[PDB]
């Protein structure tokens, strides 16, 4: 019969198929039909059917193995598509939907049911197969009896009767978190309005509701819009991923539903969109540093996954209502217009989603300005994203601590991001491909761009850790100058250095004191590994005279400035040294498989070349110090390098300070509590990083404190003299 849930069930058809949106006009839905005709064409003539079949598919028969199970309903979900899309050649097919109805049958009867246990992954019975079956019988609910439809969904109450533990069957339940909560609401609250259960339905979203908190400590979003998971890894960019996306999901049946969810929830789904995702995406890509282990999967690059928050963040702003929708609407679109790269369309797996995108992109009522310049401390997560409207550019800063794992390596994945968090740094530029095409797989995963190692050889097998210091930290005085430092010691303590940042408005210093080594490794800082466009080549002038660099190495003493110079100004590269240094270079083919770094990847060959920058550290208490200005020509590079002529005013294994004449700014890092007088202007206190602007006589004061993660007084670390 036809009443209020069916109304939800059509609203979650809408959201799964959604073949009322259905446009035979661009390449994306016809293509996505296109594929699923084939899908059931293949499926319908590969079936068995007999009298006395032992299974229904070939391919899937041992449903010993869990994986079968999942397969079998996905392929009678694929059928339940095309069977109610107007625009299939099955549509309305009696041969097809008496197939599903009998396939369902015949499985219901001798493979899943409420008498079977647990036999293989868990995750099959619990999420993947009642999935399926409930979009198979919420598509195709005319085609279904009730009577038939609580049969049918009988065993998913079975495996999953209850809305906060997954595995209450196995000798192991756990309780649902955050992530996973979102597949619950998948199973339970469809389900719960299949059968008509105002109960499952009401505890479930109840129970989804957990999500909707900020937190302090361990798991889930933070106040400085971090995202933590998996205990202690930064991952706003793939579990952070799942949330936002799958839970943009569910939203629009929950909230038409007698049990909406409370709007003091709501606005924190949008403190996260404002304060944790949108900072992480620049020119359509999202920051790798917040992604974990997914940047070893070859389908999952940076604008790749960028996809999957924006289609989230466009679902919530479909749903939502005044200027919030509004502004939302503008964020998806002007960050989708700035991505000319990757096409958004290819990853929009929904005709709904598809639709959505392509009437926001033409409507001209939705402003659509390139984003303005912003700084996320993300402490909470150590963290740092920068970006700078004016000059086009975006630098991600990727740190670790006591309080934070280096990187993530599990299920084979990762095997190789041994210091993608000892002090690396994102620079995203005109070459919006830089992280992709095969980046990953190429990189020589040794010198990651500004961290300070030891060429001893590292295990595929190793996994992260924590840092002994709790001392790594940003403080951020604008949205355009911040300061962040890193007590580095490193994974197998031989060597420790104080790695200090300075952000300033176009430009990032690097500042690196302390450099001890206790292996007979050598040590070296990587300024940069950078990946080269064979369209786009770099003219090299090291000290502003050209240089042809070597697949071997050049090393260039004496070093006051390297340009790597482009015929479009929004991927120049600079970089300059307060002291001439002392550096090495190269630029070579690097050739690497996605198997090397993650198991189940592709082992074709993958090649890219690339310019590698480097400072070798022979004596203990070496140092770096060098600014890295994007975005300008040779021209205005040199005129800049004459104006930071003493910018440096210290880098020391207790100080490191570097001051912006041009805005009356310093950044300063300090080590102890001993008294420090800058420019002969003022004092600084306490151990910790200040960024200050002087105002006038005034002075405004950014002090933060790493370790105790608390800012303190002027009067506490600050004095005038």
């Amino acid at each position: 019969v036809k009443d209020t849930y069916t109304d939800r069930l059509d609203d979650w058809n809408g959201i799964i198929a959604g073949n009322q949106y259905y446009d035979s006009k661009n390449d994306q839905m016809a293509k996505l039909n296109q594929e699923l005709e084939g899908k059931v064409a293949d499926s319908l003539s590969s079936i068995s059917s007999q009298a006395d079949r032992i299974y229904l598919w070939e391919k899937f028969s041992n449903y010993k193995t869990s994986a079968n199970l999942t397969a079998t309903y996905r392929k009678l979900e694929e059928m339940a598509k095309q069977v109610t899309n107007p625009s299939s050649r099955y549509y309305q097919d009696e041969t097809v939907v008496r197939t599903v109805r009998d396939s369902m049958e015949w499985m219901h009867k001798h493979v899943y049911n409420s008498e079977k246990s647990i036999v293989g992954n868990w995750w099959d019975y619990e999420i993947g197969t009642p999935r399926a079956i409930n979009n198979t019988l919420s598509l195709m609910k005319e085609y279904f009896s009730d009577e038939e439809i609580k049969k049918y969904t009988d065993v998913i109450e079975k495996f999953v009767p209850d809305p906060e533990h997954f595995r209450k069957t196995t000798d192991n339940p756990f309780k649902a978190l955050g992530g996973n909560l979102v597949d619950m609401g998948r199973v339970k609250v469809i389900a719960g309005l299949l059968r008509k259960d105002d109960q499952e339905i009401s505890s479930t979203i109840r129970s989804i509701e957990q999500v909707f908190k900020l937190v302090d400590q361990g798991e889930g979003f933070y106040q400085d819009g971090s995202y933590i998971d998996h205990t202690n890894v930064a991952y706003t960019g793939a579990y952070g991923n799942v949330l936002i996306d799958g839970l943009s999901q569910l939203l629009p049946v929950i909230q038409k539903t007698k049990n909406p969810i409370d709007k003091d929830k709501m606005q924190t789904m949008y403190h996260w969109i404002d304060k944790s995702f949108a900072p992480l995406l620049v020119n359509g890509e999202l920051m790798d540093m917040s992604r974990g282990r997914s940047i070893s999967r070859a389908n999952s690059e940076g604008h790749v996954a960028a996809v999957e928050v924006l289609r989230g963040i466009h679902r919530i702003a479909d749903m939502s209502e005044g200027e919030t929708k509004q502004r939302l609407q503008s964020l998806v679109k002007t960050i989708v217009q700035s991505d000319s790269y990757y096409d958004v369309f290819k990853n929009l797996k929904t005709y709904k989603d598809i639709s959505l995108m392509q009437s926001l992109l033409s409507d001209a009522g939705v402003a659509s300005v390139p984003r303005t310049s912003y700084l996320s401390a993300f402490n909470k997560m150590d963290k740092t994203a920068m970006y700078n409207a004016e000059k086009g550019f975006g630098f991600g800063l990727s740190l670790f601590s006591s309080r934070t794992l280096n990187y993530e390596h599990m299920n084979k994945e990762n095997k190789r991001g041994w210091y993608t968090s000892d002090g690396m740094f994102y620079l995203y530029n005109g070459d919006l491909s830089h992280y992709s095409d095969g980046y990953w797989p190429t990189v020589n995963p040794y010198k990651m761009p500004g961290t300070t190692e030891t060429d001893a050889k590292r295990a595929d097998s190793d996994t992260g850790k924590v840092l002994p210091s709790a001392f790594v930290g940003t403080s951020k005085l604008d949205d355009a100058n911040a300061t962040a430092t890193m007590d580095f010691t490193n994974w197998n303590q031989t060597l420790t250095a104080h790695k200090s940042w300075f952000m300033l408005k176009d430009k990032i210093a690097f500042l690196g004191s302390n450099i001890q080594n206790t292996s007979t490794d050598t040590a070296a800082t990587t300024i940069d590994q950078r990946k080269l466009e064979s369209s786009n080549p770099y003219k090299v002038y090291v000290n502003d005279k050209e240089a042809s660099l070597t697949e071997q190495e050049k090393d260039y003493p004496e070093t006051q400035s390297v340009f790597l110079e482009s015929s479009d100004s929004k991927k120049n590269i600079g970089y300059f040294f307060f002291k001439k240094s002392s550096i090495s270079m190269s630029k070579a083919l690097q050739k690497g498989a996605w198997k090397d770094i993650n198991e189940g990847q592709s082992d074709k060959e993958v090649e890219n070349e690339f310019l590698t920058i480097s400072q070798a550290h022979k004596q203990n208490g070496d140092s770096y110090g060098y600014m890295l200005i994007p975005n300008v020509d040779r021209a205005t590079f040199n005129q800049m390098i004459k104006e930071l002529e003493s910018s440096l005013i210290e880098n020391n294994e207790t100080l490191q300070s570097v001051y912006d004449a041009k805005q009356g700014v310093w950044g300063i890092v300090k080590y102890d509590d001993s008294v420090s007088t800058i420019s002969n202007q003022f004092q600084v206190l306490k151990r910790g990083v200040y960024t200050i602007r002087k105002e006038g006589d005034e002075y405004k004061i950014a002090y933060y404190n790493p370790e105790t993660q608390e800012s303190a007084p002027d009067q506490e670390v600050f004095k005038k003299l």
